[PDB]
RNA sequence: GCGGUGGAAACUACCAAGCUGGAGUACGGUAGGGGCAGAGGGAAUUUCCGGUGGAGCGGUGAAAUGCGUAGAGAUCGGAAAGA
């Protein structure tokens, strides 16, 4: 089990290949993660948004142990994995109380690596 | 062409004396990622240390090497580091 409060944030690394689908508490420790890969299927596949689809499904219909009704989903990074998990979870529709953004926004730290030149 | 000699004085040069628009300086402002030195800053990244949780994460045209049950990645906190 768990602390047993029905509000908690959700998480969604959406990758630029990969989407992962963790829920958690308040505090942050984790209840569910459930990613592309977890979802069965592997490869050029995973990331995709049915994949996004079916990740924030099977992610989000293992916590009805808690049911939980005040959701708070905190997104982060790009990719084709953002919009049809916000329509998975709306799908669900549980009370999802607002989704926001907390993707690293560098102020010019590192350099990032080579140009691909294909 | 060179030399001697007699004349001219506009131009170059010369002698002397003024002139200011050229150029500077003095003064008052004014704009600036001009330079150098000293302090201070916060995102981000990586690594380490903790709590969770358990099988992939990462990557690609598609894969694979890698990393991962010695608990990865994800998430929250704690430091440190350089750029």
């Amino acid at each position: 089990s768990a602390r047993k409060i029905p509000k908690g944030v959700i998480h969604v690394q959406a990758s630029f290949n990969n989407t992962i689908v963790t829920v958690t508490d308040v505090r942050g420790r984790v209840v569910s993660w459930a990613s592309a890969g977890t979802c069965g299927f592997r490869g050029t596949k995973r990331g995709t948004p049915f994949a996004a689809q079916t990740a924030a499904g099977n992610a989000i219909r293992t916590v009805v142990e808690q049911g939980m009704q005040r959701a708070e989903v905190m997104i982060k990074g790009p990719g084709l994995g953002r919009d049809a998990a916000l329509r998975a979870i709306r799908r669900s529709g549980i009370l999802l109380s607002f989704v926001r953004d907390v993707t690293p926004m560098p102020h010019n730290g590192c350099r990032p690596p080579k140009k691909r030149r294909v």
